[PDB]
């Protein structure tokens, strides 16, 4: 079942010209691979990560690791992304903070992290960079591109940016454009970092805006409860006593939400990645239909009943435009009990729809 | 059109026993009145405020005022809440920070603001306190209770807490219970205050958590844009350059969102009031039907097409349960271009539905 110990690898390329005119020189892409690439180069699947995720989508880095990769129940021998049949790839987005070109990259003049000097990146840029990686691994046409949430937005971009470079596209718990609500949560997170005393115009190094970023990320932990589970927590009555008595007053630490200072993220990177998500729009209705008419691949769109961050209605708009464009598309709404990240959890019915989609080309 | 210069008045009562067991002694209720109460005591309308609002719902405090009351386009001679016909009342919620019993109330021992020593209050408590005020003004049965958002939740509570003490109930852009999404925005705001260095377990006095509260309140400004107007702002591409170049780096001040330090709010009060909102639940479906079966008054429920904070679906659940309970209920979804506070803005079609509801008892 487990793919075992995996090394993070680093592909470096001379440059990447970004959509906003700026240039990454060089471009580094941290990635991991699972399984074995066929001599025909045609069994490869690209996994695109979500906001919290990275290149480490499966297995372990060392024996002492306490948790496997972020989609480990779905990637491995016998699992939904079967490393017995397929060559599975996952890479850290540029703008990210776990190995690819991003704000933590060392500046060629100051020998300090780029920080706020790093250029703004878009989802189209992130996908251009993934294309470079995939070509470098010897692949001209991927079998599949898959991802959920932020990862599904990259997967959608692939289907139209390089429409003939993939046969299949799996878009889980995702959207063609962020709602005002999604943008608002990210904007609050970004402002928390910006107003943190340690922010220093983004040129922090000794002392990062840990508090601001803790707040920015807590958003993802608070939003994890479904409507029902949040109401269960809150009930029909407020607490007894006062803010001091309930120890509600001593709640500063709850900003980290059980998570430690060692599982490390970066404030600049959060700003860079969420800005890419918020500024990406394929539109809706007629405009989305027109945008998606480039695609040639087969589509699997999966939404989750309790997901209110990327709700079934956002998936439905994609499926509606993919039918208006005369494209091969299947749509499954899975029953779920979580606020957004249900695509991550082992679920018999998810496993089944994935294995069957990849197994049956109709 | 304008009601003119208004004094804030203060009604004080010996005690109020709260639902959580704690006691307010004394209870102070800051209120304002507009128009003239009939000798029959039967033309009175209670206005319930929203999260940002207060008792000052109409007119001016002095000639030098730069803005009138928060619902001034709706309260006055000839306006929708006609002070030529009606006696209009609005009061600051207990737990609030603009005159009623709340965390800024001076403690009888320390002669400093209660702060975090103030007891948790509920919407049922807020309405109990309003009942006291209304009785004190000589009123046994109100003609109407009206409000939007948070104010509509108080108005709903009235219709079932004192079902025979009102003839009509206007519930605008509101809900019988907060969604996980609504609670999440408030929770982020509360955590911003809790993690602010000046929070001091809520016993701040010299130096308040201004930054934390700025963040908490910015949420209400960011969420103000509709899906379309937010997408218009964000477009299909991220900015040119980097965080430093776009002056995106110097964005600390944007936490106040144009608003000054003089228009003053309180961090404890924000915690108290949003906790009351988040912990209030009449439920949904059968449970909401059962809860609302106590009501005897006539209902007007108004939602707004672009409101995604308190979306039409929350209003529909109320109207559905009010029909399942065999109650007099009208439902209008008004077209709007804002993210939540459309009930505040002058709108010919809102004016018309309000004046006609109050004028025609059928």
């Amino acid at each position: 079942g487990s793919i075992g110990i995996i090394e993070t690898k680093y592909a470096e390329f001379k440059e990447l010209i970004l959509n906003n005119g700026s240039v990454l020189s060089p471009v580094v892409i941290a990635y991991e691979t699972y399984g074995t690439l066929s001599s025909s180069k045609n069994n490869a699947i690209l996994i695109c990560h979500a906001l919290s995720g990275d290149a480490h989508a499966a297995g372990y880095h060392s024996g002492s690791d306490k948790k496997p990769g972020w989609w480990d129940d779905y990637i491995g021998p016998g699992k939904s992304f079967d490393t017995n049949q397929y060559f599975i790839i996952c890479s850290n987005v540029i703008g990210g903070c776990k190995g690819s070109s991003g704000p933590l990259s060392i500046h060629p003049e100051t020998s300090t992290p780029y920080g706020s000097r790093f250029p703004f990146v878009s989802i189209q840029d992130m996908v251009k960079a993934q294309k470079l990686l995939v070509e470098s691994l010897g692949i001209e046409k991927l079998f599949c591109v898959a991802g959920g949430s932020m990862g599904g937005m990259q997967a959608l971009e692939w289907s139209i940016a390089y429409p003939n470079s993939l046969s299949n596209c799996i878009v889980m718990a995702s959207t063609a454009e962020h709602s005002a609500m999604q943008i608002a949560f990210n904007e609050v997170g970004r402002q928390a970092i910006l107003s943190d005393p340690n922010w220093k115009n983004g040129l922090y190094d000794e002392n990062s805006p840990r508090k601001g970023l803790a707040l920015a990320r807590m958003v993802g932990h608070i939003t994890y409860l479904s409507d029902d589970k949040m109401r269960e927590k809150f009930g029909r009555n407020p607490p007894r006593g006062n803010i001091l008595s309930t120890d509600f007053a001593v709640g500063s630490y709850l900003i980290y939400q059980g998570e430690s200072f060692v599982d490390r993220f970066d404030a600049n990177s959060y700003i860079y990645v969420t800005k890419a998500l918020d500024h990406y729009s394929l539109g809706k209705g007629k405009e989305l239909t027109a945008a998606l008419s480039n695609a040639t691949c087969r589509f699997l769109v999966v939404s989750y009943s309790s997901d209110w961050l990327y709700p079934p209605a956002q998936s439905r708009e994609i499926v509606k435009s993919l039918e208006a464009a005369d494209k091969r598309v299947f749509y499954v709404e899975l029953q779920s009990g979580e606020g957004h990240d249900s695509f991550l959890l082992k679920n018999p019915k998810q496993i089944e729809i994935l294995k069957g989609f990849l197994e049956n080309p109709n």
